[PDB]
Formats: structure tokens, sequence, C-alpha cells
């Protein structure tokens, strides 16, 4: 792409100038591709810079009109040459930090962050989303933090830990960048997280039992809840009762199909019984002249 230029160094940066002109931005030079940025300083190791191709930032000196088009950016690796790193599969890199990224040839080294793995999509770009390896399920940071002048793209490619929302559904990545599955207990809270990884919210049904899980934070609730101007009981276990239920010495009835907790006069096998409208069973009484006995029914 770009020719009859020569590399050059000179106020403690490398430049490539062709005819007295820097070049600037992305360019192809004898099969391999560099940046220069804005005014011709050669980068190596990490850069979010804007993507190549378009044209718009390729093969550009500085004695051309730039414009003023605002490219998607993302994370690229260049070896200390300024050589782009072409890799469309992964790469052991260090992790990304504020003193290992956007430097230029000419600069002191870093200082040392850490080894980790990097992949890449098709187009040398690190790649972002969800990814499967090694028998799990791994979400690779899309977006940075904050906004426009504070923004920090550093986590952008990162393998996300602990409570991660997709853009929103939450999911949770152990560790190592896990994503867990099923019953898992965070905090010491209990979490369905189903079989794609996506939390569980409200009512659930799993494995046969009725469980609830909070509604908006996701945490598996247990003993009475007023769900729906009904009240339900959840065992120690989370999962719901339904029939007879002893409280103490307290009786209540919770409805055999829908769990909720019934009041007034009901049926149970022909038999008659009678609840307060806090839902204690009424025992050894009279309740508006009929006679209950030590089991609540309704004798003569
Ligand atoms: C793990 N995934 C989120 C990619 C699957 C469910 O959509
Ligand atoms: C982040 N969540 C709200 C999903 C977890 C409850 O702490
Ligand atoms: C069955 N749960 C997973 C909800 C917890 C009981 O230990
Ligand atoms: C347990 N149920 C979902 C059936 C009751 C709330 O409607
Ligand atoms: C006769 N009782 C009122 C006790 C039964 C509900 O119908
Ligand atoms: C036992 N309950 C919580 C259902 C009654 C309070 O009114
Ligand atoms: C189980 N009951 C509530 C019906 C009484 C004790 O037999």
């Amino acid at each position: 792409n770009t020719t009859g230029g020569r590399f050059v160094d000179k106020d403690n940066r490398k430049y490539y100038v062709k005819d007295d002109h820097k070049a600037i931005y992305w360019h192809k030079i004898d099969g391999k591709t560099y940046y220069f940025g804005d005014i011709g300083e050669m980068v190596v190791g990490w850069q979010y810079l804007e993507i190549p191709g378009t044209g718009y930032r390729d093969n550009l000196f500085d004695n051309q009109p730039v414009n003023e088009i605002g490219l998607q950016e993302k994370w690229y690796y260049f070896g200390q040459d300024g050589a782009l790193l072409e890799q469309t599969d992964k790469q052991v890199l260090e992790a990304k930090t504020s003193e290992n990224t956007g430097k230029v040839y000419g600069e002191q080294y870093p200082l040392s962050a850490e080894k980790r793995t990097y992949y890449f999509d098709n187009n040398y770009a690190v790649k972002t989303g969800w990814i499967y390896e090694d028998g799990n399920w791994y979400y690779l940071n899309k977006l940075g933090n904050f906004g426009d002048d504070s923004y920090n793209p550093l986590p952008i490619g990162e393998v996300a830990k602990g409570w991660t929302q997709d853009f929103a559904p939450w999911y949770y990545l152990d560790a190592s960048g896990k994503m867990l599955t099923d019953w898992q207990k965070v905090n010491g809270k209990w979490y369905y997280f189903g079989s794609s990884g996506s939390m569980a919210t409200g009512w659930k049904y799993v494995r046969g039992k009725w469980y609830y899980l909070d509604n908006k934070n996701g945490d598996m609730k247990t003993g009475w809840q007023y769900l729906g101007n009904k009240w339900y009981y959840l065992r120690s276990s989370g999962a719901m009762v339904t029939g007879w239920y002893q409280d103490g010495l307290t009786w209540y009835y919770l409805n055999a199909g829908n769990g909720d907790m019934k009041t007034g006069w009901f049926q149970v096998n022909g038999k008659w019984y009678y609840a307060y409208s806090s839902g204690a069973l009424a025992v050894n009484t009279t309740v508006d002249g009929y006679s209950v006995n030590y089991n609540g029914e309704w004798v003569q």
C-alpha cells in the first residue's frame, strides 16, 4: 500500500517520512501494518484505536485533509517494532493497564502487569462478548467505563468476574471467569441461573417445586412471603409448601395447587375448617357459632 518513503528516527520517536511528510494513522508497509497516530509517532504494544480499512484513517500523511468522521474503536496489539499483531485466534499478552497502553516507540518499558489470554476476531481486533472455551462460557467485556472526557476502554476485551449484565439479563462469572449455571449460592444467598446462565427472577418451577427469586435482585426467598396480595410459605430450602403447614403450634393451609394461604371457611376432604385473617387455624372453640374441635374440624 504505502511505499517510496523511509522510517526515520527523530525527536526520540519513529516516523515514516515520504517527501518530507510524516505518515499518520493506519499504513500497510511492505507486508506489515503500522499506526502513526495524528502526528506521525509510531505506536507499540496495546492500543485502543479507530478501526482500519475504511480509508478515512488509512494511507494518510500530515499533508492531507482528515475526514471528521469518528470511527468505531477497538483494541489492537503492536510489536515493539511497531508491526501489528495479525492474530485471528488467541495470544498471551500482558494485562492492559494505564502504564502499558497507548505508548509509542521511544518511551521506556511500561511496568509488568501480569500475563493473560486474549482472543481476537478475524480482523485482528480484540474480541468481545461471549465465548466458549474449555467447556465453559466466558464474557469478554464489550464496554468501558464512564463517559466522554473520563472514558476508560481498559475493561474492553477482559474476562469478566462476579455479577455482570449483558446489554439486561444478569450473569455471574466465578473467580476465573466461568459462567455459573443452575442453583448457586453467592454471598450466602441462593440464585438460579438455569442452563443458559441468565439469572431467574420471580416465581420459578424447578425440579417439581416452586421457588420465588427476588423479582428484582434474584435472591431466593424463604419463610412467609406476601406476594401479589397473597401469602405463601417457602421452606428453608426455598421450596413452596402446599397443604397443611404447622408453624410452631399454629396450623395453616396453603392451596393444594397454587400455594396461596387460605382465610375464612374452607373444605378439605369433606371436613370444614376456618382460618382467621392471619391464616391461623381455629381450634377447640367456636367460630361465629360453629364448633371446631382439636383438629379444627367443624363438629356439631
Ligand atoms: C451463555 N449464553 C449467554 C451465550 C447462552 C444463552 O443465550
Ligand atoms: C447484581 N444483582 C442485583 C443481580 C445481585 C444481588 O446482589
Ligand atoms: C434446593 N436449593 C438449591 C434451593 C437449596 C437447599 O439447600
Ligand atoms: C406458585 N404459583 C406460581 C403457582 C403461585 C403464584 O401465582
Ligand atoms: C356451615 N359453615 C359456615 C360452617 C360451612 C361453610 O359453608
Ligand atoms: C403468618 N402470616 C405472616 C401469614 C400472618 C401475619 O398476619
Ligand atoms: C392436620 N390437621 C391440621 C388437619 C390437624 C391434626 O390432625
